[PDB]
């Protein structure tokens, strides 16, 4: 008969002139649609969006179907007799285009993503006809792009492509990544050939062929880095070889992609077999009627005897032309024991730049980090999160200083703003490479009154008030400079040879409780000038071997009304109420001049003032005043 | 008539052969020029360059015109009568792209902009026909792009586009933003529709309709992050709804590039708004002679009677012939209800990596900063800055650690160099996250003598010398290292617990004026050898109870000519000049041996070199030497 | 006769039906050849990548080449008395777009580079005709690039063009910067133009002629900076002037990517021709069968007389069809006073984000450094280093602070993995940007167990352990909060003015030697409570003036059996085994009561268990406990 279309709102009301599509494996067809009406109005709003589908008819009787949905439709101005309609027409997935989003996707495999990329926004037309399994991704954005473009890279990247198999109420897209995903339409699983010198031919047939041969690079090699195991050797290639000259040139890239040698191997391959596809493709003209694009045929009854073999079809252009039938398409064709994988032709997206995000963690914590001192972070864009330990993967920290067990450290916190960049670009592998300061999370010193201040500030965990912190500070204001050093809880200093203090001016040192001091050998102590101290208990100095005191002036013992005075001169003044002087041996006392006994000559001798318990008590907590 | 050509040099001198032209809303025209003189030699420097005009007759005598520039000439070889020239003619805003700058625009308009732009290179054919009010931006720079692409790409995002007004001696770039700054040429308010199965029709028509709607995305939602306000809901959404199927799908991008709420609900509004506009689309082929890009004109006489309504030129088409005139427009149109808005089709800039940059401040201080700890900086390719405070906008510093109220804190100085980063690659958001030592602006230990230490050192402002600095260094030279500890003024160290010092071998301490130590309760000091005092001036002990002096071998006091020692044996030997001793009450001397008085067995007893004044200074002054 | 075709395998077996090419300066020819032969299965193996050959003849006998490589061969259907095939040929660079690698260049020029890529891969066909110098690079980096992108890139940056001459045999690419390699082909050093109304003309001549002229920026200035030397002034301008009209707007672009001034003006120059260079097109068909392009030819015959000069094929295009010969070619050209220079088409490569890299060195060294601060590092996507001090340039490190001679600084050690980040995307501008640990390099102190400690850990150098280390850290746990300091060797502190010590509760200081603490004008201390003294050996306190000892309650000297007691009620005890009292002078010896001598009165008075020497040593070795 002819091609008959089928949609909405009626299948009489639409009458095909002319019909031209591309198809293409792994890609959206697209069907250019001529039509006529006896309805000079059709309401292109009531077919829009809506799927529309051609009936052409097959040898046998049965029908091949080309089923889509309208994306754009148009009236066309005609004179009386017909009214002429346009409508293009393109498979469900790419509705994916009209749809944008930000989005993470964690622990899952490429083919898992995109299942649930389809399902969420109620696409059910799929199937899965993998054989190889697929790695499950750790982390894995979709970041400023259509939906489309994101499963589509992603597609790429894995080697997986599809191919359309159209029924008449629906069109399926089948996941594909080997040669038993394909298959043979009745009555074409053998086409024939023959020459166009005959007239007219009966049977659909091909009437044109051709072989085209061009040179490609022989082999891909990846590189990537894995800081878990920074010694691995990760290099992979993958080596396709062809008969011809120039065959041997290779390629090079990095970073690969993988974190696991047996990912890159296979991730190689992909690219090598994608490039090496394009290396032998032959071209027919036909008018087989049941082949389309994702099709497995053979060739029978060509000249050249080895081109009569199988063929996957991997792209098909066609033309169909009515008067009120006739059919032709153009093949684009690989040898079916050749492995097709797509070429990298959707765009991989891109951070031009590092952006901010919000250190995260668990509900309970202040701090959430792993064995790398690595954080969990949320960003802006994510609206698919809870902002907490599952908003995002472990993410590597860059410090001041990083060395084997040493270097500087300083964890970003729950709640912080940090700069996050983005590794070759790569939205799939953040890094963070800065501290801000923002509204909320303000500076340490109050700015700009003090920005000649410099230095770090703690902040005790868990559940610290701006009281608790351990810091250390340089003040650069000139003439009022100074250096603080806080230590919230206790402080150790520990050197293990010389320790040298240098003051310039006064030295002010204030113990709460006890002081101990312990000197291994010699201690010596020195003032220039005077010397106080100030007991408000009890004193006791022990000495091992020999006490010495030595005055230049005078040395004095008082104590009440004992007074004990010794002078330079020589003079010996020894006050009190009574005295007892006892020796077990012998006692002597002996005098140049005279010795005296109640002559009246030695009377009491002047305390000054010293002595007296209250006064001493008084300057000893004279010292110590109260808050 | 026909149409004439007028250009420099003579309006006589050319003659239009042919003509075709491209116009598109808020894009250049293009009009290619075919055409013949019977000079064969027109100077071509003498007409590239200046402007060029083309002067097609309209019903009523009145001229329609083409004005632009002559971007392009040409001198075809051509046959005896009369030779051939083309010349392309296109806007003034096209020597734009002749220009290119990188240049800093701060707190104006994008209309400002645009028009600040214009006037420098001595532009002035433009008019302002906005009717909006469009957002003042703090920090907008032209990077690495020609004028036209800067100003063409700020007109896109704000939603502004142009339209072209010809006159006979100038054509006018509009500015626009709605309905009411396009116009109706005088006698082309109304249009009819005659079909092309009349025959001949002597009247300005359209022959040729069609209408066509295309699947477009039915929301935006733009995203941001105010750091100054870092709990705000920035999110916007912006719809438009559609009768048709598959039109609810959603569309999100992040950063909006804005920061108040209600400026990026207009930058999606304008973005959604751009993307509807090619939803529905008419096209209309015409000898329409008055009609023009920009032009409001309504469709009459059409059989699709809601078809007949008023239509807004957004691109056009010409074909003109003359034999030595016949002319034909294809016009693309929307509704006129509808809200033209433009495709972001001019890329943006990107910086693709970070560049270095001078911190920059007022000539006076040394640091400028602000509340969040920024500051402003000045980039190597700005030469139309003073290197000031006002470079640049405020720029925020990456710090070692931020948290709330504490972290680390180093405000980069004037005159220091930074390495500035871009968010998401955009000029317009500069971020500090990294600092650069240079050839004068040195490394602060000798390098790479010094390549073992490690250290933060400061510097006095203002006004500091390479002697005023606070620091902390650590030397790791193997069996030489050292940590430093520097407080050019004042050192505050200060535990709230437990203080604790560990030196391995030798403390050396040296207080240049007083030192004042207080214990709040006992203090014990423990030497295994040897303990040496020696005081200058006057020592004072003062214990509130029980003083206690206790020696193993012996206790000795001695002061010039009084010498007084205690043995461990009980041997107690007082020597001195004179002596006195007396007691209130009573008085015992007892021995259980004999008591002898100037028998001759006591005599002077050694002082053994000790309590001589002028020895004993000289031991103190040896511990303090001069200068 | 005709054209005639050699190439692998048979030149009889190849004969040209038809052929179209296309050449231009400083690109690859692109030679599409249509075939027949008598042989209806050549295989494409024996063809494909091998060379091939075309000999057009001249007039005179001699011959014409078209010499290149079989990118890419097809067989088509036949009827038959032929058979159809078709080449394409490019020449031998092409082969370069099939090979792939990173790679870094080391003080070498860009022809130096160039000459190494080619002779690398192997290739001998080609020559240098340079005039100019060409500096020497630092570093030049060969990143994700096909060697053919590469070397063109680096060509189109200085300024370098090539052509082709073919032989019989072989085509040579032949590089250029000027005039002078470029010549003329034999017997088409001046060729004639006939205008197509002579009607048909025997011998090669011109038939078209046309000239054309664009509007060009009249300038380009560049600038960049040079941290060596960051107060150079580094702009730099090339103008070329024009008569015409709009001929002087100015280019700005930055950076430069030059260091020094000549290179930058010369790279201004190079890119401001090439613009330059298409603003004066003239285009000649003909059927001269020499001319090629990178030949000088001259023109003879043209009415307009100025345009009978010499001139520079930029372009050809070309046709041939043949019977069984009629050849046309097209040109594109310049004058020879003018100098070409290509324009930046090739793209440029771009790291859109950082890499992380390990710094390399010598193979003693453990930090390796220069004047500022720089390391070298090694990539993962090199493979052609050996990770020592060649493997790359020197690069700058960030640090947390840097001022003039003072801040931060923290040298990148051997081994260590650092953040590389790219100066405006630019690879061979690479820079340090951050520090980060991993799997070998570990985090200091154990996560996620100390997640709450702070702080720096040094390193010593050369041979440190992890026991040889100078530190601070910051420990935030709540409650148990600590500041630590180590130093490995020696710590000194050195405070200009005023130090304070304030500790809550206890401190516990020990020294494992000798310490001494010398104050330089008055020392007080003072204890709340109770003091204790204890000394191992021999204590010496010795005073210039005057030394008081007072106390409240009772003041005590014991020393074995010798015991002195003064008590606050004035009691004095003296016990002993002997005394001796002497006197130079008089003594006295009164009592306001009673004076008795062995009345019984006075007794040995108890020592209390203080003074034995045993007990003293045994209370001071308890102090200092073995380890």
């Amino acid at each position: 008969r002819l091609v008959q279309v089928d949609c909405p709102l009626g299948p009489d009301v639409l009458l095909l002139q002319r019909m031209e599509g591309r198809e293409e494996l792994g890609r959206l067809f697209a069907y250019e649609l001529h039509l006529v009406s006896e309805n000079p109005n059709l309401p292109l709003e009531q077919l829009l969006g809506k799927p529309m589908s051609l009936s052409l008819e097959l040898p046998g009787g049965s029908r091949r179907f080309f089923h889509g949905i309208v994306a754009r439709c148009s009236q066309v101005a005609g004179h009386g007799q017909f009214a002429g309609y346009q409508a293009t027409l393109r498979p469900w997935p790419w509705l994916l285009t009209r749809t944008s989003d930000c989005r993470i996707f964690q622990n899952q495999s490429v083919p898992e993503i995109i299942k649930q990329v389809f399902r969420n926004l109620g696409f059910s037309d799929f199937e899965d006809a993998l054989t190889r399994p697929y790695r499950e991704w750790e982390y894995c954005v979709q970041y400023r792009e259509t939906s489309f473009d994101f499963i589509s890279r992603l597609m790429e990247q894995e080697g997986i492509y599809y191919w359309f198999r159209h029924e008449q109420k629906r069109h399926i897209l089948v996941l594909s990544d080997a040669y038993g995903a394909h298959r043979s339409p009745g009555g074409y699983a053998s086409v024939p050939y023959y020459p166009p010198t005959l007239g007219h031919r009966e049977r659909d047939h091909f009437f044109d062929w051709q072989m085209a041969r061009e040179v490609q690079p022989g082999s891909l090699t990846l590189n990537d880095y894995d800081f878990q195991r920074p010694g691995a050797r990760l290099e992979v290639r993958s080596n396709i070889a062809r008969p011809h000259a120039a065959a041997d040139y290779p390629l090079y890239d990095y970073p690969g992609e993988y974190v696991q040698s047996q990912d890159g191997e296979q991730y190689a391959r992909n690219r090598i077999e994608a490039i090496q596809a394009q290396h032998e493709r032959v071209r027919l003209r036909g008018v087989v009627r049941g082949i389309g694009a994702g099709h497995l045929f053979r060739l029978s009854g060509y000249p050249r005897d080895d081109q009569n073999r199988e063929y996957l079809v991997v792209g098909a252009e066609y033309r169909v032309v009515q008067e009120l039938s006739q059919f032709e398409s153009e093949l684009d064709c690989i040898d079916a024991s050749q492995s097709f994988r797509l070429l990298p032709q959707t765009p991989v997206p891109v951070v031009r730049g590092p952006q901010t995000a919000v250190v995260v963690g668990p509900k309970g914590e202040e701090i959430w980090t792993d064995q790398y001192g690595r954080v969990k972070v949320h960003f802006h864009w994510d609206r698919h999160d809870q902002s907490n330990e599952n908003s995002s993967c472990w993410i590597r920290v860059s410090q001041a200083w990083a060395g084997k067990n040493w270097g500087s450290m300083q964890i970003p916190r729950i709640g912080q703003e940090v700069i996050v960049s983005f590794l070759e670009g790569d939205p799939d592998r953040p890094i963070i490479t800065g501290r801000v300061y923002n509204a909320e999370q303000t500076v340490p010193y109050e700015l700009p009154a003090n920005a000649t201040q410099s230095g770090m500030k703690s902040r005790s965990s868990k559940g610290g008030t701006p009281a608790n912190f351990n810091e250390i500070r340089m003040e650069d204001k000139k003439g009022a400079e100074q250096l603080y050093i806080h230590a919230e809880r206790n402080q150790d200093n520990l050197v293990e040879n010389d320790a040298s203090l240098s003051v310039g001016h006064d030295r002010n040192k204030s113990i709460g409780h006890d002081e101990l001091a312990r000197i291994g050998n010699n201690r010596t102590r020195a003032v220039k000038l005077n010397d106080t101290l100030l007991v408000g208990g009890a004193k006791s100095d022990s000495v091992t071997g020999t006490y010495l005191i030595e005055a230049g002036a005078q040395i004095r013992l008082v104590c009440g009304k004992s007074v004990v005075e010794f002078n330079a001169d020589g003079t010996i003044n020894i006050s009190g109420s009574a005295f007892n002087l006892y020796a077990s041996g012998n006692g002597n006392i002996d005098t140049g001049g005279r010795l005296d006994l109640n002559s009246g000559g030695a009377s009491e001798v002047d305390a000054k003032g010293k002595g007296v318990q209250g006064t001493i008590d008084g300057q000893v907590q004279a010292m110590f005043p109260p808050p």
